[PDB]
């Protein structure tokens, strides 16, 4: 835990820092995770599919040592992820090379390290050189946390556990855990290993001993088998976590120890009717989430995912795809906690690039794009397992993916179907046709199929107890390739027109949504077919990067595509969500200017403006609708609730506006013609019997700001957060979303600061400032505690707007 405390770091490159005689006492002190990139300005310079932040050399520096009874023992770095291409030395000699930015791996430290006492130093060079090898933001750095292990010569090897659950009901469950223990001794060596079960509550429910001889040098594997009665079942409304600890026995004494969280929980896909969770025929409720926030960025703190999965939760997500690599332990970690079931990527490309600039097949070839692609072939292997060593014990984890929108970089396959000579539109050719149109196509050094076959062989060697999936762009062709036949459940992206001929010509497939727009339209099609398990909204929050585009220039940041902002503030699309997954009544006013809006109202009726862009094809981008009501008097206006709610009646100023039934809208999005004058729109709705209520008031001029802080007390662990949300008010406390103000935050007591952030894609700001722009009327600071205990004095300003002041006690 402390291991990750008192690193060095410098962004610059220098041979010497390898050597044992070279002293990096200059270099600046840093926690990790780190990630450096965001220290670093946003520069017009640099390339905006990462999010226009350079990269560049960096060095990192760790220094510690040789523990007192180093005697008869084993020594392990572990590291969770580090972006990219990095290269480890530990006193001056060379360990490895490790070219992917996602994938955990080790090394076996013990025979370098210096006799008792003395000082040990690892270094650690990272080339992030090609600045722009992703499509979207990466960072730079040891972005993950790391592990120093000490253990035993016999020992459990590093995820050296796989505890699984074959046979699972509400009286008993078999669960199953394969122990492998190593023997690093010259001479055989004779034991037992324990494993002891856990509950939530920390009571006993389970123990087995098993005697093992192993020989000098070996490794071996000691499956055991035990009945846990009336289990706690993992579920997404309640994620209970058992404990598994494995213990290797010399006499009758604990010579190493391993604990393994599990959670009890069966899966299954059926292909007639949907997905299975604990016998539940639940919808899956997904959402695709990059591994970047954005002032910490790549920096995985646990916190600050805490509160955008809270918020998610709340809307009524309970699915998370982790687009598009292995996401990191502390997150599955978090997943477990929390209870979002996770599909876990491998891959964004395989044995061919896409283009990091724009997409699908690669056009350009330039230093600074040069991605894993040059690697694939002899580390795809090793990077696969070790992410699914680390990860296959997490119960959140229901999918293993393999790829996503892979066909694009394989020649032959957009063209062996009839569309490109495709969104809203099923294949021209037939199936058998599309089929012969393979055949014709010429023959490349990689096969799509082949590759698949591979990476699915591979994926089911280390688990065959959570399906393989994929992310398919084109469902036609790779049906016919053999890259759907590897897989036991095909996802789709932006394929719902797809989801009648899935049914039609290949019923026995279970299929589902795996990359959808966040829109009613796509959740319609989920829920008027039982076949169709679920999707994955792109995306959960907004992220760094894709932009630099035509339409995207420099200074957007981010596409804005997400149902949460930058910050984590819940946006438009986020509510409408919210009304299509949650069961509570729930009522969410927004507006725009008639002029403005997408729709209008002809005698009586409402429909959309341009009938070639329908409700029907809204795209990943929602409107920029208002919530206010500050507008100029008279001003026509067309209001639009998005809820749940089957009647609501509108008030304007207290005068009814008329009942309207949600029967009548096609499109999911209750509408009012208004003219405008000051005062309020309330709207009062009713589910089932069940009532509710919301409101929306016009302002006076900004008077004051206003701060909430989510957590009034922390500890001094150095890893806890602060989220201290600024919002713009009028005299009487109503708050104000329609003009913006440059706030600054002031901060007494010890503290750290993670950054501010107000949420907007379109622009640019400084994180590390302590001033903000406002964006629809709010921003937010982000703390983090420190060593020092003490409280924290928190106000604002903007010039002449004052601010209620707020204590935080760092315990």
């Amino acid at each position: 835990s402390d291991f990750n405390n008192g690193w060095k770091f410098t962004l610059s490159d220098s041979v010497c820092y390898s050597f044992v005689n070279y002293n990096p006492s200059s270099w600046k002190t840093v926690n990790l995770p780190h990630d450096w990139s965001v220290d670093l300005p946003f520069e017009s310079t640099a390339e905006g599919c990462t999010g226009f932040l350079k990269g560049g050399i960096g060095w990192y520096s760790k220094t510690f040592d040789t523990p007192d009874n180093f005697v008869d023992k084993k020594c392990y770095i572990v590291f969770d992820g580090v972006y990219n291409n990095s290269e480890y030395w530990i006193n001056g000699r060379k360990l490895g090379f490790h070219p992917y930015g996602y994938s955990p791996f080790f090394y076996d430290i013990s025979d370098y390290l210096n006799p008792k006492g003395q000082e040990n130093r690892i270094s650690v060079r990272i080339d992030h050189s090609r600045y722009a090898d992703s499509r979207w933001y990466t960072g730079s750095g040891i972005y993950r946390e790391t592990q120093l292990i000490f253990t035993d010569k016999l020992h459990i090897p590093v995820w050296g556990t796989f505890v699984t659950t074959p046979v699972v009901s509400s009286e008993r469950a078999t669960v199953n855990i394969e122990v492998r223990v190593k023997n690093d001794y010259s001479g055989p060596r004779a034991g037992e290993v324990r494993t002891s079960y856990f509950d939530s509550k920390n009571k006993k429910v389970g123990e087995k001993l098993t005697s093992f001889l192993i020989e000098a040098g070996k490794e071996m594997k000691i499956n055991q088998s035990v009945e846990i009665s009336n289990p706690s079942l993992w579920d997404v409304d309640s994620p209970s976590m058992y404990l598994a600890k494995s213990e290797i026995l010399v006499d009758g004494n604990v010579v190493d120890t391993k604990e393994t969280p599990f959670g009890i929980r069966s899966i299954k896909f059926d292909a007639k009717k949907g997905f299975f969770l604990n016998g539940k025929n639940m919808k899956i409720k997904g959402v695709c989430l990059h591994h970047d926030a954005s002032m910490i960025g790549a920096a995985l703190v646990e916190d600050v995912w805490r509160r955008r999965l809270q918020t998610l939760k709340d809307g009524g997500c309970n699915a998370i795809r982790l687009s598009h690599n292995p996401g990191a332990d502390a997150f599955l970690e978090l997943c477990d906690e929390m209870g979002f079931l996770v599909q876990e990527e491998f891959f964004d490309e395989w044995d061919y690039p896409k283009d990091k600039r724009l997409n699908m097949d690669e056009q350009s070839i330039d230093y600074i794009t040069r991605g894993y692609c040059e690697y694939f072939q002899e580390w795809a292997e090793r990077d696969l397992k070790n992410v699914m060593l680390r990860s296959r014990n997490h119960p959140c984890i229901f999918q293993w993916s393999i790829g996503n929108e892979i066909e694009w970089t394989y020649k032959g396959c957009k063209e062996s179907t009839g569309f490109f000579s495709y969104f809203w539109n099923q294949p021209p050719y037939s199936t058998q046709r599309i089929r012969e149109e393979w055949a014709k196509q010429p023959k490349q050094t990689y096969d799509i199929g082949r590759t698949a076959k591979k990476l699915a062989a591979w994926t089911r060697e280390m688990d065959t107890t959570r399906p393989v999936t994929a992310n398919c762009i084109l469902p036609s062709i790779s049906y016919e390739t053999g890259y759907i036949d590897a897989l036991d459940v095909a996802g789709f992206s932006y394929r719902r027109v797809m989801y009648d001929y899935a049914h039609k010509n290949y019923p026995d497939k279970p299929a589902m949504g795996t990359e959808n727009l966040g829109q009613w339209h796509e959740w319609k099609a989920v829920i008027e077919r039982d076949y169709i398990p679920g999707m994955f909204i792109w995306t959960g929050v907004d992220y760094l990067g894709e932009v630099g585009t035509k339409g995207r220039e420099w200074p957007q940041r981010a596409i804005g595509c997400g149902l949460l902002d930058l910050a984590g503030f819940e946006k438009p699309s986020f509510h409408m969500m919210k009304s299509l997954w949650t069961d509570a009544p729930f009522i969410a006013i927004y507006s725009q200017t008639a002029n403005k809006s997408s729709y209008v109202e002809k005698d009586g009726k409402f429909t959309d403006k341009d009938p070639k862009k329908p409700w029907t094809q809204r795209l990943w981008v929602w409107e920029d609708v208002n919530s206010h009501w500050n507008y100029t008097k008279g001003e026509k206006v067309v209001v639009e609730i998005y809820s749940n709610c089957d009647e609501i009646e509108l008030f304007q100023n207290g005068k009814s506006l008329g009942k309207r039934f949600l029967k009548d809208f096609e499109d999911h999005i209750y509408k009012w013609s208004v003219d405008f004058k000051d005062g309020n729109i309330v709207a009062k709705g009713k589910k089932n019997g069940k009532k509710t209520t919301s409101a929306i008031y016009t302002t006076k001029e900004t008077n004051s700001i206003k701060l909430s802080v989510d957590k009034v007390a922390v500890d001094a662990n150095n890893t806890d957060v602060i989220h201290v949300t600024a919002q713009l008010i009028d005299r009487n406390g109503r708050n104000i979303s329609w003009e913006e103000k440059e706030i600054t935050f002031n901060i007494g007591g010890n503290y750290r600061l993670l950054g501010v952030e107000n949420g907007d894609h379109l622009n640019v700001l400084n994180y590390k400032s302590n001033t903000v722009k406002t964006y629809k009327g709010r921003a937010l600071l982000v703390l983090q505690a420190t060593d020092k205990a003490g409280i924290l004095n928190i106000n604002a300003n903007s010039g002449s707007i004052s601010s209620n002041d707020l204590k935080v006690e760092v315990k």
